[PDB]
């Protein structure tokens, strides 16, 4: 990121604002409204400032631009219709490593003054680094609305029970549920709202005298092949509220950066990769911890993951578990590759695979396949598939990265099989059938 | 407002971290992302720190709080377990006015590190004063599947274009009605993304030469089964942004609850009237060329027995930009949401996807399916149920087979029913479509799998 965004407590803290006009005047109504020792030095001054300076609400320093003045301040705020003057208090408050601002100048200075959506004690800011203002006057607007008028008032709320909710409910895992159902009370919330004291109470009561669990628990979350736009919703949701995430190598990075931050992350893969076994062990470990524990694994972990098998002893060590599916490797890359798994009167049948397996069922067709491990074993595919009976002129794909911005495509015909698995390295998907015909009819993701 | 936000330029900008363990990593990883100047001064350190130290990316002082270590400090965090050191570290930031945050005491110093979402240069980021650490996850959450991930890109490619956009564009209304169109045109942010250059030029033109209030395109969209979670972030943004949405019957209610206020809504399923295919994909090519943005909204996955690639061949040259997002198919679904898995260890060969009979054109491959090792999913074969029953075990197929039906899968009235193959047209008569039949000992797994509730 090239901002690192951060709440400032400015309560009894001396600012600086350089510039009496209009535009400083918006600034100084954002640090007044934060409760700032505010200074102001200006050549000339508006009606309002005067008003504040008779309302001591702030200093006024009328006059050219004082150096000195910054010696004392956390903040610095240039704000003048002069560029010259304005960077000579960029270049004085650097000298004095306090964070400053020069608005008409967003690459400027040290720290830029973003977008506020205030709900109090809630807040949410928004910015483009002065890039896209547009883009965050969009963002604010619709920021405006999808925030609850009120929503401030359960904030407020939340942190004065804070301390009976922590006496109430030894652990995490009570006090977790116990907000949980807190922020998605409406009564309590429409209470909150019409200052109606004894709804409030009676729903606050009802909530504590509540008998939470104290367990732990383990999720499969698909992670889809990479694109993290294939997450699920309720998968963002679980690695958005997980106290541990166990992922491995086939969760792409876009994906883990929408992670918890404050979540412990074990990889579990190629440091080997962690036997199945101890991934398991890891797992109800975690879990009898009572800690929120999500195995991330990529594509869906139903096919080919074994999500089976870090679930299949769980039940008997009494721990709860769910599973969120994901995209397969096959629905993405197919899909992205421009080749849809069926069509009109190509395939009846989509198959999912892997001295192996049956071959003269696999050659067969009004089917479509899709090789999920057969990268080192791609020349003896197509030798097996030629000799039971499978079209030599019978078009195939092989995806590397399918669905990535990385992703890759090489086309051809089952005699090119073996050739072409060279031409692409892991991890790779290929598709056999006659659906990969249409692929530059329906390809609409890259031409790489 | 007790809390002035602000956004710092971190970027070789001298930082420091008093602390060693997993809170004070996390606090380092951010600061890292941010381009700080990182000097972490701790007793001991975790594997990650030496890491990160013994690869250049920052410093580190092992040994007791040294104040002279603020000394050039713009910013501070106090991650240590022990509130006395912590304490010390956020006296010594004041005494020299520098903006400090204590870790575990919110409103113990300067500043409070807020959630944050990073769409670089754009950023959004929330907090709530310590008051309610969780209701800021639930947001930073509900933001994160809002805002598309290549918005950056957008953002940062903006600026170029800026100039053609007043050229173009004499009035405010105008430019600010183009930016709507440009920002949420997730094409050309892929194509960025993608380093497509010829894409992006493809886009980008477009842009200017079709008319202001022009947005066409079609975007197909897999729904999911039924569950309004399984549907994909991208396929959500998608659904925020159509101005019309032309679904289907096995597109769930709740799923499109999430469709924009006032979008039209285009219903092509069966009514309590069958709707031609080629007049569906008719009214996608049609009202894009309108100049509208559409997204045909699919029960589970586009290309999945969904006759998604019609819809889609009709668009070659129409000249309309089109794209596809995949969705969680009904067999991952039912899967999951049954506790049956498609595959596992020895059971597990060849997951079969195939289509029962509302479907014709010619006839079923029995002694294909009737092998020992694969997991044969059914798609419409309810109707076919006694049909599948006794030409699976004419081929075969051990009759001790366990099979399992599933009825809404992921749905909050989904239905599980199982046992052996000489019961499937049995256990058929105890469902209604939508469901799958699955086939495979795979469904013995459900015994210690199941979570999900019946009904
Ligand atoms: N993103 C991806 N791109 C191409 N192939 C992938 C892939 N993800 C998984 N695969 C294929 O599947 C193998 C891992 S097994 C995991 C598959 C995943 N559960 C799914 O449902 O798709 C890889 O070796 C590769 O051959
Ligand atoms: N939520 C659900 N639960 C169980 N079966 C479902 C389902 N949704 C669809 N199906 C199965 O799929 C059939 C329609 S064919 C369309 C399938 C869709 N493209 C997908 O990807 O799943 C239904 O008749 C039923 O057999």
């Amino acid at each position: 990121m090239d901002h690192l965004p951060i709440f400032c407590q400015l309560r009894d803290r001396d600012c600086l604002i350089v510039g009496g006009g209009d535009v400083a005047e918006r600034k100084a109504r954002l640090l007044l409204e934060a409760g700032a020792r505010l200074t102001v030095n200006a050549l000339t001054f508006i009606p309002q400032f005067t008003v504040w300076a008779n309302e001591g609400m702030l200093t006024l320093v009328e006059g050219p631009f004082d150096e000195t003045l910054l010696d004392s301040c956390w903040l610095a705020i240039a704000a003048t219709d002069d560029d010259t003057v304005n960077q000579r208090v960029s270049d004085a408050a650097e000298s004095r490593r306090i964070f400053c601002n020069v608005v008409d100048a967003p690459k400027a200075a040290s720290f830029i003054m973003p977008s506020i959506i205030d709900r109090s004690p809630l807040m949410v800011a928004v910015s483009a680094g002065g890039t896209s203002p547009v883009l965050a006057r969009l963002l604010r607007e619709k920021l405006e609305s999808l925030l609850p008028q009120h929503l401030g008032q359960v904030a407020r709320y939340a942190g004065q029970l804070r301390a009976r909710v922590k006496k109430q409910f030894a652990t995490m895992g009570e006090r977790r549920r116990f907000w949980e159902k807190f922020f998605v009370n409406d009564r309590l919330a429409q209470s909150l709202a019409n200052a109606d004291e004894k709804a409030v109470n009676a729903t606050t009561e009802r909530l504590f005298s509540e008998p939470l669990d104290h367990r732990g628990e383990v999720v499969l979350v698909g992670a889809g092949p990479g694109d993290a736009g294939l997450l699920t919703l309720k998968g963002l949701q679980q690695i958005q509220q997980a106290d541990i995430v166990v992922y491995d190598r086939l969760v792409s990075d876009d994906i883990m950066n929408l992670v918890r931050r404050d979540a412990d992350r074990v990889f579990v893969g190629k440091r080997h990769c962690v036997p199945q076994e101890e991934i398991n062990q890891i797992l109800l470990r975690e879990a009898q911890k009572g800690k929120r524990v999500v195995r991330l694994k990529g594509g869906d972990p139903f096919i080919f993951g074994r999500g089976g098998e870090e679930l299949e002893t769980l039940c008997h060590a009494g721990i709860p578990f769910s599973v969120v599916p994901g995209i397969t490797a096959a629905s993405g890359c197919s899909a992205y590759s421009g080749i849809p798994l069926t069509h009109r009167d190509y395939a009846q049948s989509v198959r999912l695979v892997t001295g192996e397996l049956d071959w003269e069922n696999l050659a067969a067709e009004k089917q479509t396949l899709v090789f999920y491990m057969g990268l080192n074993q791609a020349a003896t595919i197509q030798e097996k598939l030629i000799a039971f009976g499978m079209q030599a002129d019978m078009p195939v794909a092989l995806v590397e990265n399918g669905t990535s911005v990385k992703q890759r495509v090489v086309h051809g015909v089952l005699t090119q099989l073996g050739e072409l698995a060279q031409q692409v390295e892991s991890p790779a998907l290929i598709i056999v059938g006659r659906v990969v015909a249409l692929r530059d009819k329906l390809n609409w993701f890259s031409n790489h």
